[PDB]
């Protein structure tokens, strides 16, 4: 409808599959060459689908803190034939609020989502489903089952992958440039 859902949508055309682990099918974001990133509870193995191919993982790793605290992010290394755009200079470099952010979602059940979720909060810790967790972003919308993966955009920037929620707020992970220097 405006400049949020334009950019959102560009990200999710180029750079997002549909990733399917023995918990359940995730929006996974592709981030460059043949890595993308997932919730860690997504529990990812030797094998996934995406997008509904059989698809050897060569390297899976679940993000955590110097503290040695969860951060929620897995980075997953994919046999895949074909790169994703590079999209790492649309990472943000340091922890951040936001205005106007969109958490979009594509899956067997939510297909072409966008969610207008509004200002985004740098809320640090939360008790995500018993574990501590750090980096985590918050928004004001009651966001539902199937949602996890989903990407969080404002204009020009992918700043967050959609993680949990407590039916009144959503939680997403952090994505920094940081994270995938190599």
């Amino acid at each position: 409808m405006g400049p949020g859902f334009d950019f959102a949508q560009a990200i999710m055309k180029k750079n997002t599959v549909i990733a399917r682990t023995e918990k359940g099918e995730f929006t996974m974001l592709g981030v460059y060459d043949r890595v993308a990133v997932i919730p860690t509870h997504a529990s990812v193995g030797e094998i996934i689908y995406i997008n509904d191919v059989e698809t050897r993982v060569l390297d899976a790793c679940a993000l955590r803190d110097l503290t040695d605290t969860n951060l929620e992010i897995t980075i997953v290394k994919l046999d895949r034939n074909q790169k994703f755009r590079d999209i790492r200079h649309f990472l943000p470099r340091c922890e951040d609020d936001y205005n106007d952010a969109v958490l979009s979602v594509h899956t067997s059940k939510f297909p072409n989502m966008y969610i207008p979720v509004g200002q985004v909060t740098n809320y640090g810790f939360l008790n995500l489903g018993g574990t501590p967790t750090h980096r985590i972003l918050m928004y004001n919308f009651p966001t539902r089952a199937g949602q996890c993966g989903g990407v969080v955009t404002t204009t020009g920037k992918v700043i967050g992958i959609h993680v949990g929620g407590n039916g009144a707020q959503g939680f997403a992970a952090m994505l920094l440039h940081s994270y995938f220097t190599d």
